């Protein structure tokens, strides 16, 4: 199995989820802060440049079978794409083992 | 080493932690939003079905040695289990390398 | 590629980020709750010991090339280090595949 981790623009989430549901995929979502090319505003306070604005991102973590992860990566990438800065990244990690807690 | 990631019902956390402490395991906990078979309420607003309720989950991330990860997976699964919908998932990922920041 | 996951003291974040920027590294940050040797206060309420204080941590997740991950691990470890309890951990995970959403 593969854990597909997508850091995306928050307003893209439901388009990504519709793309996932289209492929027969449940997922787990987190709110995170993004640092990268696109920057927020800062302010100097006591020898440090403090971030005064921040760039919310949505992290989608979804476990999938090896036989669908490539299709899932492309669907997320196409559903999350705008062509503008701050689009984000997809990281695929291998799952050594997965368990369904409800049944075992 | 293995990174064990458990998405569980929030009210199960302290039972899972007691199960971990029983096996000699520190852990890191996140609040996440769950999508899956169990669904929340939605509402139509401007060409989109907006989620008006959500399903909080607790994400437990705990790094363990290979010689205890199987026991850890089963303990979390048994401590997190209710037999009801929304129980969640456990994903085990391989750790290429781990570092204790305090000592190096 | 490698996904470097660092659980650190929140007040260390900007020092870690400066250490990352020094090496030519964007990153994704989460707020998490820490359990470990350093403990918070609890209170007995209805057959359970409830946590009344908690230990905020910052989770840094940064994807890097294999040819810089060791340097990145050490830079984070040195920038996040205080020598005091609660310093945290670094877990390195292998990335099977990464995608830039903006371009594909
Ligand atoms: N090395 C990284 N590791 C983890 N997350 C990253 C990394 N680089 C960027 N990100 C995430 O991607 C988000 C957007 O990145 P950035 O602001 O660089 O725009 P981008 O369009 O993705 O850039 P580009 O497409 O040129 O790589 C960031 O806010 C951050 O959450
Ligand atoms: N593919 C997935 N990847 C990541 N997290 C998932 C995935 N599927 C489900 N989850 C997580 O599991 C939680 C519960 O899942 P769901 O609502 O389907 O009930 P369940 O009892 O776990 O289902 P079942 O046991 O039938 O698989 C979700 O809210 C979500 O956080
Ligand atoms: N097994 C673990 N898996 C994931 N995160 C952990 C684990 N153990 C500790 N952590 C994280 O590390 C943080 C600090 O750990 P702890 O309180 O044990 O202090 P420490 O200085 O890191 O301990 P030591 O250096 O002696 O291992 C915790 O609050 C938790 O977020």
């Amino acid at each position: 199995m593969k854990l597909v981790m997508a850091i995306i623009k928050p307003f893209k989430l439901d388009e990504v989820r519709e793309a996932l549901t289209s492929l027969g995929i449940g997922l787990t979502v987190s709110e995170v802060k993004g640092f990268g090319r696109q920057k927020g505003q800062t302010e100097i306070y006591r020898g440090a440049e403090y971030s005064v604005s921040f760039l919310p991102k949505v992290k989608v973590e979804v476990a999938v079978s090896d036989d669908q992860y490539e299709q899932v990566v492309e669907a997320i990438q196409k559903a999350a794409n705008t062509g503008r800065i701050g689009d984000g990244k997809i990281f695929v990690l291998d799952i050594a083992q997965a368990v369904r807690i409800r049944t075992g």
